[PDB]
């Protein structure tokens, strides 16, 4: 017969069900950065890519497949049709609406809701037990949208939130102190972007609190302008976009880190976006970044960080704003 | 009174001299794919990026730096000035001229020569003991150019050649046979691109020669059209460019694989482009892909593959053509 | 309340089931080598250790747990009771009886049967869907025993067979040729130990068959004594025992390699022990090493290697001997 | 002539000089655990093993070599003669004298000095630029001995100190809180063993100080007995020795972690043993564990942890005792 039949003797015709499947939605720069980072960390036995642009999609898939020899992820698949995403343990959403000049913020968000209205039900249909990881911006709001539309319990809908911002923060701390980011500890919480909260009290190296050694840390009396470091974190995003057009690599790595905690059930603590109703006097259905314990069931626990009245107020303000927008959305 | 001084007691203001530095020249899609793949394989303690576009360069560097928390490569640097590349063990060249519409092959190469005339001397100036790995196309010719201009001994100038083409080939074999690419063996040699030579005799799984089981393999009498698989490997590159605009990920992975053999002195055999004068009756200064042993000093040995008179002639033809062009170049 | 309650806010109550659990039976040197190799390759989210010696068991567990900071396997457990092995995807058996002076082959095997009669039913009880990987010697026979007692279908009972022997063989060929073992290809098949079959025809580097370049390869006319290399592979085990008392590291690495193919569904080809009834004119229920495709469902396919009449006869001889013993066993 | 010559065409006869060589001294359980951990983390391109027991040494080497296919460290060597250790970047010392019953502390140390008087000069002779990492106990004293005998500057002589003790501590914290050890932070400082200092003030999760939430933490008024966790860390070593006879795995992993920081120049902070004269009012030449920044030149910086008068006194006491012994030693 065929060569295959002359060479290989088959013992078992069984249809495969993947054990550790991950799906990435959106094959723009961010999606592809997430994909490659995941592939290089051996987190999945099957990777699925979905987008609306069929050509780009197929091309990215082929490019990855050609590298199979150098990978340990035996199956990479793609398609416009969400059936290819079946049985994902984790689905990462990077797709969004592309911005129009002169469009209001509310309008942009609504257009994303309309996109998610197509995406989410299709995801849930084929992977009813998956965890959702939302990366698209604005992340805290779109994580809420995905939660609402999916009908999943809140532990299973996760926003990337301030994971990357905290990583940037630690990198910058490390630059100033001459130590690796891994050994600098610091937390950025709340709303992703301009209104994030740097928790000065918690900043340390080897368990030595910086605020104790330098009490003006994070104030304006601060002659070393540490307050600037936080501003720098917020600005660096735009700085990079101004320079190369967009951001990709850092987000990809940050997302893969989250995926690792989930796929391996590590129960590490990450500053990620979860529903916060009932904490710090927040009474609305909003998602904000707090330190969360992350594992195979998504977010199981939250760490209660002790905040100053100023910081606590800053969070409530963010919650009010987010709710203000969310209440205006048409589902 | 400064915080750093209150926290850290310094023992040494030592000079950074990096031990395992890698430089990537060119921060287009291919360059950046090489960079990220290298970063994720912990091959270097310092990575340098060089290009002519300062904005793009700086942006890519920052994006990578922001991910330092998730990496184990403590120093990432960039610049227009080649001084930032000093003391590289390995320098990867991805820069080049893009071909223009209806442009003659000789003309295209000459334009690249002019670019390399600036790049190579600067590289050699700051890293006189490095190995050069050329990725730019056309790779066999440009590897020759780099060799000529660098004045390095031939063991230290390496072209990526048919490394990726062979990897694509094995992937496709694996698809047809239902086994991983890792367990399919096959070699594509000679000139990179449409005139590559698939060595049918050497194709095997578990040491079982396919040509023995299916004697018409690779001919036109072949009713399974295995000859098509080779055509497919050649077409793949264009197929992907047509679909997504360019090729990146697979090259990045293939290059990182080569970097691994070099940085860790593995002495694995790869189908890569080396100077072949003196083999298969080739008497000209030409580079073509043959199976090479790759280690810390570059290419130390070559494996003498037994070729049919047809295959051998095909190689000589390629050598003649390449020399025909090379002899016309203005250095 | 407690500190834990003041610090952590719980969102989700539930007792969890591990997704990628591996169990190792036997915590002698071989078992522990398998364990450490598996832990360092991030193959499992939970690792279970079982043995009869409760002290040694608990001590090994604790020692490993203390290293959890440096690992990515969050749960390590142990116990005399097999309930701790529940929900394993893969169970690796290293326990067994050591042969006595003057003791017949049949007697040795029977003593192991008696041990397996306790182990296997307990394993299958708590992990009815697992794959069994038998490492204990004599491996081909004990793999049969485990199959018989488990009542599992044959694709799911795997013997480590000649995986390590082939790896040793490639290492030795690499030493002689000056290339890495990864680039030397060679297969040792059949019965593990002194009756193994080195398949000379299939030995190659870069697809160049050594038998073609050196037709006396593997004969006694062979002035380079390649036949000795195979003898060396057989003797290696004893050589190492004579020197350091026992063997561990290489087996551990070889087993982890198999585990990787299974846990990641790679469908790589390994020379491992599977039931061969129906191949090479073998009509009995025996296990021998042949090249097998290994994936998430165990052994799905076998590669039909073309053997010389001598080689084929050698296999049949081994099958006859094994059956001779197996038919006498008391279950 | 030979098959090798018919198959491989040599282009380069060069001398091998390893780029990232590591030597382990002592092939007892601890040494071998360090070796395997290092091999599995791809930290070296050459690994050397040295001990006085030639048989055990050779056997361990061979066992490792047989696994070469599954490793990416191409050269593993061993010998009684220290010439095999030439050009090591890092030398790890695990050899030492085993205690005799009723032998005084001073006597035991002196016997180790006599051993180190043979080892260290030989190490320094062949690898004059290496860093020394001392693991043997008592580590703080023997690190001093090695420093004295080597004549190296102090940044290059490192004791493993409380690295593992801190790792155990974090594991136990994690067990109590239901979070991974990676996300629990805590430091054990000073003299390795019974007199270590747990720094309660610095203990945190996500930057939330436990001492702030539970002010009696670490006292006897502490109804949760956190003080016990420290006792547990000290006892666990003996507990494991009672159970298995010795400790191996955790030390091996801890050491490999340090090796990673050194070989990759990460500048992470570890609690390791360095010379402390001039800090906390210590005026003698003694080594104790404090948080050190670790990189390619060894210890570049030390973090000044803020200590209570009790803690500070505890350290001075330890310094006095160590000096008491050190001043009696015959070099
Ligand atoms: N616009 C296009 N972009 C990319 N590939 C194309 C295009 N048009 C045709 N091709 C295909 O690319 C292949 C040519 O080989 P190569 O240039 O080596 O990729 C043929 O199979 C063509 O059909």
């Amino acid at each position: 017969a065929a060569l295959k039949d002359q060479l290989i003797h088959n013992l078992l015709k069984e249809e495969h069900v993947p054990q550790n499947k991950i799906t990435v939605v959106g094959v723009g720069a961010v999606g592809m950065a997430c994909a490659i980072s995941i592939l290089m960390k051996d987190l999945a036995d099957e990777l699925a890519l979905v987008d609306v642009m069929e050509d780009k999609l197929k091309g990215e898939m082929m490019d990855l497949q050609h590298g199979s020899l150098f990978l340990r992820t035996p199956k990479i698949v793609s398609g416009k049709d969400y059936s290819v995403t079946a049985n994902s343990k984790l689905v990462i959403i990077t797709a969004g609406a592309r911005q129009q000049e002169g469009e209001s913020r509310l309008n942009l968000v609504q257009r994303n809701v309309n996109i998610f209205k197509f995406i989410i039900p299709n995801v849930v249909k084929y992977s009813p037990h998956c965890k959702l990881l939302v990366v698209s911006n604005p992340v805290d709001i779109l994580t809420y949208v995905a939660w609402k539309i999916s009908g999943f319990p809140k532990n299973r809908v996760i926003g990337s939130g301030c994971n990357l911002d905290s990583a940037r923060f630690r990198y910058l701390m490390g630059e100033r102190l001459g130590v690796h980011a891994l050994s600098c500890h610091g937390w950025i919480l709340g709303e992703h972007g301009d209104s994030s909260v740097p928790v000065w009290s918690g900043m340390n190296v080897a368990g030595v609190s910086l605020k104790t050694l330098h009490p003006e840390l994070g104030t304006d009396a601060d002659k070393e302008q540490w307050k600037q470091v936080h501003k720098q974190v917020v600005d660096s995003a735009y700085e990079v976009i101004k320079l190369k057009g967009y951001t990709t690599w850092a987000i990809g790595l940050s997302v893969a880190d989250l995926a690792e905690s989930i796929m391996k059930n590590l129960r590490r603590v990450h500053p990620i976006s979860t529903m916060l109703k009932g904490l710090y006097g927040i009474k609305e259905d909003v998602f904000l970044s707090v330190p969360c314990v992350l594992g195979q069931n998504g977010i199981s626990d939250v760490v209660k960080v002790t905040l100053t009245s100023e910081e606590e107020a800053h969070l409530k303000k963010s919650a009010d704003t987010l709710w203000g927008i969310q209440k205006e959305l048409q589902f």
